[PDB]
């Protein structure tokens, strides 16, 4: 019932339905219909109607802009309705896509052997750099130092000199985020947690460490349904794939309970 407001990644989402061939614009006749689809992916259950569009719509940027009906640019959109977190996102992975978790995750390893779920900001750069080859990508020494005192901005605001799992998994380009499909609020990473430490309980009778097959697929079940309700049957297959893919580390097929709780959002503090 919270006003919710979409991110980037959402924001790409509803705009590559507008413009496909991705020329960076969309009909400014059809702010209106951008609208729609933004209303019914923030909350599914409403009913809209074409007034609630155009109030909701209006809300959104100058009155001056409501009449912009000519041809707007991504970033002008972006810039009347993201706010710069999310804005920045959407830039930054524009102009440097970096879809590739499977080495996320790998690089992520290296800066954080015991899955706490954060690293040194020291490492900051030092990280980028490496992302960036697993992607085997090249860019500019001054725009990989943008990049990196950018993120700094809004991911080490605190200045506690620690950047965690849950901000910077998000500068990948990835339509559907492996990792950023959790609820990211107040509580939201403590009371998932509790029902994380109960629900990892449960399935690891032998009390090991690590759950295996069924235990593996009962937890996902038993923690995902209540994470983001109404999700697909076959829906837990490339759930069950990414663990022992983006996380476990030798092929037991094992999911350490450490590894687990990274793509949970959580943290397992041992």
């Amino acid at each position: 019932s919270a006003f919710a407001n979409l991110d980037a990644a959402g924001f790409l989402q509803i705009w590559q339905h507008f413009d496909a061939d991705d020329n960076g614009y969309i009909e400014g006749k059809e702010l209106d219909d951008f609208f729609r689809h933004m209303l019914k992916k923030l909350q599914p259950k409403d009913k809209i109607t074409d007034e609630r569009v155009q109030q909701i719509k209006k809300s959104f940027m100058s009155a001056y802009d409501a009449t912009f009906d000519g041809r707007l640019q991504i970033e002008e959109l972006a810039n009347m309705i993201l706010p710069q977190e999310e804005n920045f996102l959407l830039i930054f992975r524009r102009e440097a896509p970096l879809d590739n978790s499977v080495e996320f995750m790998k690089i992520w390893r290296k800066y954080d052997a015991d899955s706490s779920g954060y690293i040194s900001a020291a490492e900051l750069k030092n990280f980028l750099k490496d992302l960036f080859l697993q992607h085997k990508k090249k860019i500019p020494p001054n725009k990989l130092d943008e990049y990196t005192d950018a993120m700094m901005k809004i991911f080490d605001k605190n200045k506690d000199g620690r950047l965690d799992l849950n901000d910077l998994a998000r500068i990948l380009a990835l339509q559907e985020n492996f990792l950023l499909q959790f609820k990211m609020d107040a509580s939201s990473q403590v009371e998932r947690k509790r029902d994380f430490e109960k629900i990892f309980a449960h399935y690891d009778v032998s009390r090991t460490g690590a759950l295996e097959g069924p235990e593996v697929d009962g937890f996902v079940k038993d923690m995902m349904e209540l994470v983001r309700p109404s999700i697909s049957g076959g829906d837990l297959d490339k759930f069950r794939e990414c663990l022992l893919t983006h996380c476990d580390m030798n092929k037991d097929g094992k999911i350490q309970k450490s590894e687990l709780a990274l793509c949970l959002g959580l943290k397992h503090k041992p």
